[PDB]
Formats: C-alpha cells, sequence, structure tokens
C-alpha cells in the first residue's frame, strides 16, 4: 500500500462550519469529487491529491503549512495564508496583500512556492487543519492530470501556464499560473482533540496567534512537524542529496579530529568522557587517553540535562579529565568541555523551521534539534581557528603563492617557513573548517585551551 487509497474514509466533521451538511460518509473519491478535480480512472503516477503520514515525513522538504480564512466564499474575499509568513487576499469579482483576483493571485502562488521550494524539493505538500474553505479554493490555483516532466529540463513538473499550454518545475516556471498536480495532507486526520491553537500550544511557545491565515498555516505545519519528527523519531528514513551535505559531514569528521587531538596534545587530560552517538568510535584513535563512552542518541525534543546525563552513580569522575559532546545538546555544558553544538538560527537548504524553537535539519537523516541557547555554554568559550599537524614535511605528488600565518600550528611553521604540504593541508582544513561553520555548527571549548600550548609537541 505504497499510496493512499482513495476509497479511504475521511473525517468530515472539521468541515460542516465552513460546510453545513457535508455526509459524515466520506472517501478521498468523493472528496477531491467534490473539490472539483477528476481523476478521470487515470493510471499514471497522481493516485492520489492527498497522501499518508508516511509518503508527508519522506518528502518533509516540500510541506508548505496553508491555511484559507473567510475575509466576510463564491460571494466573499478569502485571505490565504502559507508557512511562508504570506497572507494574499483573494475576491470573486506577516505580510499582508490587498484584495485582488484569483488570476492574479495565482501567478503569485506559482512564484512563492517555486522560489520557496527550487532548491529543497521535486513538489510542494500542502499541510492542511482543513476546515472547508482551503478545500474548496484549491480549483482557483491546481490543475490536476498524469505525472509530466518539465519543458526545459528532465526534472517532475510542478507548474502550469495556460499562457503557452506547457509544464515546468519549480526551477523553469516564472510566468506560470497554475500549480500542478500538488500534494497535500489533513493534520486533522490524525486524531486530536480540540482545535489547532489548543494542540499546537501544548508544544509551542514561539508561534502565536495574530489571527491572520499564515499564523494557522505556520502552527499546523509546525503541529505536524511536532508529530512527525519530536515525539515520534524515525532513524530509518533517507533523504536525497540537495547540497553540500558530503562536503559537510566530511569537515565535521576532519574538524572534530583536528579539535580532540590537538586537546588532549595541549592539556595531556588522562580520561575522555565520549557522550552522545551510541555508535561512535574514537575520533582519535592514536591517543594515549583512557576513552570512556556514554550512550545518548540526539535529543529532539528538549536538551538534555547534564543533572540526568551525569548523577546516577563511567569513570564516576566526570570532573576527571574531559568531555566530549559532539551534537549531544546539553542544557549546561560542564567547564571541562569540547563541544559541538548545531545552531538552529542558520538559514540553509538543509535547515528547515522546526518546533518550539528547534529547527529540523536535514542531511541523509531528519534531526528536529532544540533550539539554540547562548546560556548552555557559560562555563566555556567560542572555539578559535587553528590548523594542527605533526605529519613531516613532505609534498608528495593545484599551484602555490607561499603561505603566512599565525594559526598554521607546524614544525615548519615554527621553523619559520610552511612547507607546500602543510599549506595545502592548511587550506583544505580551512574550506572544510568554513563549510562546517557555515552549514549552522558551532564550536565551544574549556576556557584553558590555548593553542599556544601545541609548539612544543615539536622537540
Ligand atoms: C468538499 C467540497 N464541498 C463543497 O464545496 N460543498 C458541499 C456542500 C455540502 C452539503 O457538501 N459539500
Ligand atoms: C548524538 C549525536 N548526534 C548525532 O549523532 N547526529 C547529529 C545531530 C545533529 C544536529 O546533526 N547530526
Ligand atoms: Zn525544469
Ligand atoms: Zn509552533
Ligand atoms: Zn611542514
Amino acid at each position: 500500500p505504497t499510496h493512499l487509497s482513495v476509497d479511504t474514509k475521511f473525517k468530515t466533521e472539521g468541515l460542516c462550519v465552513d460546510i453545513p451538511g457535508i455526509p459524515k460518509d466520506m472517501t478521498y473519491r468523493r472528496l477531491i469529487s467534490m473539490m472539483g478535480f477528476k481523476m478521470n480512472y487515470q493510471v499514471n503516477g497522481y493516485p492520489n491529491m492527498f497522501i499518508t503520514r508516511e509518503e508527508a515525513i519522506r518528502h518533509v522538504r516540500a510541506w508548505i503549512g496553508f491555511d484559507v480564512e473567510g475575509c466576510h466564499g463564491t460571494n466573499l474575499p478569502l485571505q490565504l495564508g502559507f508557512s511562508t509568513g504570506v497572507n494574499l487576499v483573494a475576491v470573486p469579482t506577516p505580510l499582508m496583500y490587498k484584495g485582488l483576483p484569483w488570476n492574479v493571485v495565482r501567478i503569485k502562488i506559482v512564484q512563492m512556492l517555486s522560489d520557496t521550494l527550487k532548491n529543497l524539493s521535486d513538489r510542494v505538500v500542502f499541510v492542511l487543519w482543513a476546515h472547508g474553505f482551503e478545500l474548496t479554493s484549491m480549483k482557483y490555483f491546481v490543475k490536476i492530470g498524469p505525472e509530466r516532466t518539465c519543458c526545459l529540463c528532465d526534472r517532475r513538473a510542478t507548474c502550469f501556464s495556460t499562457a503557452s499550454d506547457t509544464y515546468a518545475c519549480w526551477h523553469h516556471s516564472i510566468g506560470f499560473d497554475y500549480v500542478y498536480n500538488p500534494f497535500m495532507i489533513d493534520v486533522q486526520q490524525w486524531g486530536f482533540t480540540g482545535n489547532l491553537q489548543s494542540n499546537h500550544d501544548l508544544y509551542c511557545q514561539v508561534h502565536g496567534n495574530a489571527h491572520v491565515a499564515s499564523c494557522d498555516a505556520i502552527m499546523t505545519r509546525c503541529l505536524a512537524v511536532h508529530e512527525c519528527f519530536v515525539k515520534r523519531v524515525d532513524w530509518t528514513i533517507e533523504y536525497p542529496i540537495i547540497g553540500d551535505e558530503l562536503k559537510i559531514n566530511a569537515a565535521c569528521r576532519k574538524v572534530q579530529h583536528m579539535v580532540v587531538k590537538a586537546a588532549l596534545l595541549a592539556d595531556k587530560f588522562p580520561v575522555l568522557h565520549d557522550i552522545g552517538n551510541p555508535k561512535a568510535i574514537k575520533c582519535v584513535p592514536q591517543a594515549d587517553v583512557e576513552w570512556k563512552f556514554y550512550d545518548a542518541q540526539p535529543c529532539s525534543d528538549k536538551a538534555y540535562k547534564i543533572e540526568e546525563l551525569f548523577y546516577s552513580y563511567h569513570s564516576d569522575k566526570f570532573t576527571d579529565g574531559v568531555c566530549l559532546f559532539w551534537n549531544c545538546n546539553v542544557d549546561r555544558y560542564p567547564a571541562n568541555s569540547i563541544v559541538c553544538r548545531f545552531d538552529t538560527r542558520v538559514l540553509s537548504n538543509l535547515n528547515l523551521p522546526g518546533c518550539d524553537g528547534g529547527s529540523l535539519y536535514v542531511n541523509k537523516h531528519a534531526f528536529h534539534t532544540p533550539a539554540f541557547d547562548k546560556s548552555a555554554f557559560v562555563n566555556l568559550k567560542q572555539l578559535p581557528f587553528f590548523y594542527y599537524s605533526d605529519s613531516p614535511c613532505e609534498s608528495h605528488g593545484i599551484d602555490y603563492v607561499p603561505l603566512k600565518s599565525a594559526t598554521c600550528i607546524t614544525r615548519c611553521n615554527l621553523g619559520g617557513a610552511v612547507c607546500r604540504h602543510h599549506a595545502n593541508e592548511y587550506r583544505l582544513y580551512l574550506d572544510a573548517y568554513n563549510m562546517m561553520i557555515s552549514a549552522g555548527f558551532s564550536l565551544w571549548v574549556y576556557k584553558q585551551f590555548d593553542t599556544y600550548n601545541l609548539w612544543n609537541t615539536f622537540t
């Protein structure tokens, strides 16, 4: 059962204030038909406009919360709100646009979805808390049919133009007027008691109710993110590569080895406490240090409390040596720590808005991360950039400008002139470092960390 059967029942109780008299007995087949669409017994990749919770999770990058509020409904204006923060007024004659006819509103909808989604997904999934008007407004901006490809590329078609009678993906849709073969999911079908605001406000204080359609669209998508990624965590779902995923992950491994290796050399801790990932391997396998592991899955709701991770009777002394928290989000890091913490506020194609300040970081897997909080790092300082290498000065095997840098911690820089090998490795490491920081990761270290202590490791 790959797709959602059209003959599945759809609960219509949430629809009856906007649509009084709505039949209690309803299927997706009958609902799509009443929304003014015709599926025509077509076996061409679009079996249902509506999708399962499982299909929505795999297409989280395509999620766009959508709500429609009656301003005054064929005779009255409609306020269309999207989780992008946009509000458009459609007339049948927190950005707020004045009343305009459907023929111009639909051009704006195609532009907005195309700009938001071209670098995220091959589709759109309208996330709803369906009350009626949003479903009956879809016939004014949506066209359906067989699965098609773009007129200018191989990507699947997401838009249609009535002017040219052609189809386009999100990348080539300038001037297009119809959303083609969108997907949608009604959060109210999952079984909730009470309205949208009461269910959303149970888990989130960051999204308020300013009483506009875009606030509801935002609350709806936030509630769906909470249900599918915060309280239910699935690390077996893989997601496509849409950017610098591989470079970011390779950089993260390079930076971790570099920072931990230099902390061990500079301060000679007798024991390292590695807290986090139950499948972690020693990042510095040749280090002398006693390596002790403590399992903690990535927290997706609230940050771990250091009192619960550490106190309940382990070397016992976490105060001895150093603590390594590589993406293990805690409320307050101990002073003897090496930390990598993802900054949820970062703007990127990998980082989607999350629940209660948190963010949904999608890189191979989906990781809902609790809100970045500066007070967690009060016992530490920001880790400054440095490159450290004790490998021999030898080239082996891209042109050159002599490198001059106070942060290239090598025997050759100590001796006055950086060798070509360490200059090539430094620049590669600096590129990897900048990639990781720009992806949203932040590095923190114990206050006594000083790179001046690495120079005497060459004697
Ligand atoms: C689902 C779309 N339905 C409508 O637009 N109208 C109505 C009216 C009644 C009654 O049931 N559906
Ligand atoms: C428990 C350590 N975290 C992970 O294993 N992975 C993560 C967490 C974030 C954020 O990004 N990757
Ligand atoms: Zn295209
Ligand atoms: Zn929220
Ligand atoms: Zn060198």
